[PDB]
């Protein structure tokens, strides 16, 4: 967290 978390 869409860094790809």
């Amino acid at each position: 967290x869409v860094x790809x978390x």
